[PDB]
């Protein structure tokens, strides 16, 4: 959990699979596992990893019906996780969970 | 529009009919046009009319299915401005519109 540190992935404003406008933000828990990695694949890591968070978070939900927001949010994370885990694996950064917080509907 | 005041209606968490979780605030759009009543009536026609918006957005949304937050917006909105017009005439206040901000599905 030292290691474990929670970034606050910025709000993204995209529409579901079956046309609804949703707004949402996601807590990624991220461990630094090779500091070489880290420091040479790219500028900045955790900024490298905020980014990919707010590509990948778009698409999945932009790949998503509304109803698997509402029904199957732990599937949704579960590929989240996987998706931006694999980003990060490049930069020496393993990705312990990922967990959609709010969903707004404008 | 200058005797025209913004109210933010504190965020009320309920679910709605077809058993969806939502977190909901609104602005209060309102007016003073009987000062003797908004003086006599209640001790305080700004937080009288807040209270009253918290308790009618929980129950017009409790009473709304999730579809008639996607699609009938404006329908619910007329709702909350009818009630809450009702509500704020026996204190001296005309409610000019209500507008639900924000739905969160947490
Ligand atoms: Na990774
Ligand atoms: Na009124």
């Amino acid at each position: 959990d030292l290691r474990t540190q929670v970034l606050d992935v910025p709000v993204q404003e995209t529409i579901t699979k079956d046309n609804v406008p949703v707004r949402v933000n996601a807590v990624v828990y991220f461990r630094v596992v090779d500091p070489v990695k880290a420091v040479t694949q790219v500028k900045n890591y955790i900024m490298a990893t905020s980014q990919i968070s707010q590509t990948t978070l778009r698409s999945v939900i932009g790949q998503a019906h509304l109803d698997e927001l509402l029904s199957e949010r732990d599937k949704l994370n579960m590929q989240l996780q996987r998706i931006i885990d694999e980003a990060t694996d490049p930069w020496g950064i393993k990705v312990t969970a990922v967990e959609i917080k709010d969903v707004e509907l404008p």
